[PDB]
């Protein structure tokens, strides 16, 4: 049932592919757009967060259906809704990324995420985009695409307690962009009431869902980018249910398949610039849990809602600075990406999690490589992950450990006297494998318009495009770069009237 040809073909249905779809439905409403996603549709509207599902059985089922090719080792475990590499996650003598993870479903990982959307600060910021002022406009556009808000928790009885206690011990030398503040969150209220995380449902929006020139094929594996006469020419799509392959022609191909499957697809298609898969970076994650002190109990608590989130302390943001190079977030437990502790039923909302994230010392040898012979559960070239912590990595991680204890003691009594360094890959923030650069000099995969050097008309999208060393949650930034790329494709299409 696939089209013979469309104008733009998008592989991937998380916020990056969705960003391209929505921006072209806005600025290029005349263009036909096909989106191919290998995973099933597990939520309504497609791409919506699993916490929209009220029945616990159905919700657990949506999660299990997102967990990869085998979905129809107790010491190396994936969070629900994601799956790990079965092998190739670590080479001899290397740290590797033991819990590098993926999601395969409409909505991508954003059907399962915890929605935190900070802006990059200081050296995390892409400078050639920051100098023109365009970076701020792109980040504003991404906040619009994700419906990002800071106020979602401002009415709860515990509003501001965590922010107050942190501000008490925060250096009087930081300015507004750097002081303790609310986390900006990709969250919205359901018409029936409950707060819930926002994903590709929100990025796609009613403008994409109502666009008669747009189509979404779930359970559709892209095995190849068709290149012809120098340019991107289309995609090869396998219907996962019947197994038949078909070519879809396209003047534009956007690959937003996450930071490791996007290089996978490009390698399988013979598009192999030297930077492809290289400069891969995860954000080492340190976690901590504390019981808040001096906690006025609420006389008539609501009892956890059957969809969406509870409203306890919310999420606070402790911003990255060059001088203090960790992204910090303090979270009520149902907003943490990692199970840290159980809430006290005697005092709901009093146990809070903390996570600090480090910036990686970027290395050429930190990469994802691919096999000529072996294949994964989708029949795509199998990955081998090469990843080493430098001494600078270890030094900054030790700093993060001391700082997370200092921040947690300011809030309450720690559940443990020392924090925990999560296994590498646990942050689920993988950047750099298809990084943008100013010039085709071998050190980048794509241009500032996200177009890959040497394959005009081929575009890349997601956290893999971020070329800098970052600590903060990357999705907002990946979506912002997607905004620039999709605007460029719209420019090209409207100009095609020549
Ligand atoms: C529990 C959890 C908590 C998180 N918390 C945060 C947070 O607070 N802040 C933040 O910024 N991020 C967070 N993240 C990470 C966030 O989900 C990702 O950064 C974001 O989803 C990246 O979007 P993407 O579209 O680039 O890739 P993805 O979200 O992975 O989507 C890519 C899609 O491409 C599809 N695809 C891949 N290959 C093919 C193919 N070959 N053919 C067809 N389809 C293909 C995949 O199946 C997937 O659906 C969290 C993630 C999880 C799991």
């Amino acid at each position: 049932v696939y089209p013979a040809q469309v104008d733009v073909a998008i592989v991937g249905s998380g916020p990056a592919g969705a960003t391209y779809a929505r921006i072209l439905s806005e600025r290029a409403s005349s263009a036909t757009i096909a989106m191919f996603e290998v995973g099933p549709t597990v939520s309504d509207p497609p791409g919506a967060h699993v916490k929209n599902i009220a029945d616990a059985d159905e919700r657990a089922h949506a999660q299990r259906r997102s967990e990869g090719p085998h979905a129809r080792s107790a010491q190396r475990r994936a969070r629900p809704g994601t799956y790990l590499l079965e092998s190739g996650y670590q080479a001899d003598g290397e740290d590797g990324l033991p819990v590098a993870a993926f999601s395969s479903n409409v909505g991508g990982m954003a059907a399962h995420w915890t929605g935190a959307c900070p802006r990059p600060n200081d050296s995390e910021r892409i400078g050639f985009l920051d100098e023109t002022g365009e970076l701020d406009e792109l980040l504003s556009e991404g906040e619009r695409l994700l419906g990002v808000t800071t106020d979602a928790f401002d009415a709860s009885p515990y509003a501001g307690i965590v922010r107050e206690r942190l501000a008490a011990v925060e250096d009087a030398h930081r300015d507004a962009d750097e002081r303790v503040q609310r986390m900006p969150l990709a969250v919205h209220r359901r018409d029936d009431g409950p707060l819930v995380w926002s994903g590709s449902d929100v990025v796609l929006g009613d403008i994409t869902r109502g666009n008669p020139n747009f189509t979404l094929f779930d359970e559709s594996l892209v095995t190849r980018v068709l290149v012809e006469d120098g340019r991107a020419a289309g995609v090869v799509v396998t219907d996962v249910r019947t197994g038949e392959r078909r070519d879809v022609r396209a003047r534009f191909v956007v690959v937003a398949a996450d930071a490791l499957r996007t290089p996978q697809l490009l390698w399988a298609s013979g598009i192999r610039p030297d930077a492809l898969g290289r400069y891969l970076n995860d954000q080492a994650q340190i976690v901590f849990a504390v019981r808040m002190r001096d906690f006025t109990p609420v006389v008539d608590a609501d009892g956890v809602p059957q969809t969406g989130l509870s409203e306890y302390t919310g999420v606070t943001w402790v911003p990255f600075t060059d001088d203090m190079p960790f992204h910090g977030q303090v979270m009520q437990l149902d907003a943490s990406p990692v199970k840290l502790a159980d809430d006290d039923p005697a005092a709901p909302g009093s146990i809070v999690g903390l996570g600090l994230f480090c910036a990686k010392d970027l290395q050429a040898s930190d990469r994802v490589a691919f096999s000529d012979s072996d294949v994964d559960g989708y029949g795509m070239p199998a990955m081998q992950l090469h990843y080493t912590l430098s001494d600078r990595d270890h030094a900054t991680i030790d700093r993060a450990k001391a700082e997370i204890v200092r921040l947690g003691k300011a809030i309450g009594d720690p559940l443990d006297d020392r924090p925990f360094v999560m296994p590498l890959g646990a942050s689920l923030h993988y950047q750099g494998t298809v990084r943008m650069g100013l010039a085709d000099d071998g050190a980048s995969v794509c241009s500032p318009d996200s177009e890959v050097w040497g394959a005009p008309g081929l575009f890349v999208a997601g956290n893999g495009v971020i070329p800098t060393a970052t600590a903060c949650n990357p999705t907002l930034t990946g979506v912002a770069l997607a905004v620039r790329g999709a605007r460029h494709i719209a420019d090209e299409i409207t100009a095609d009237l020549a």
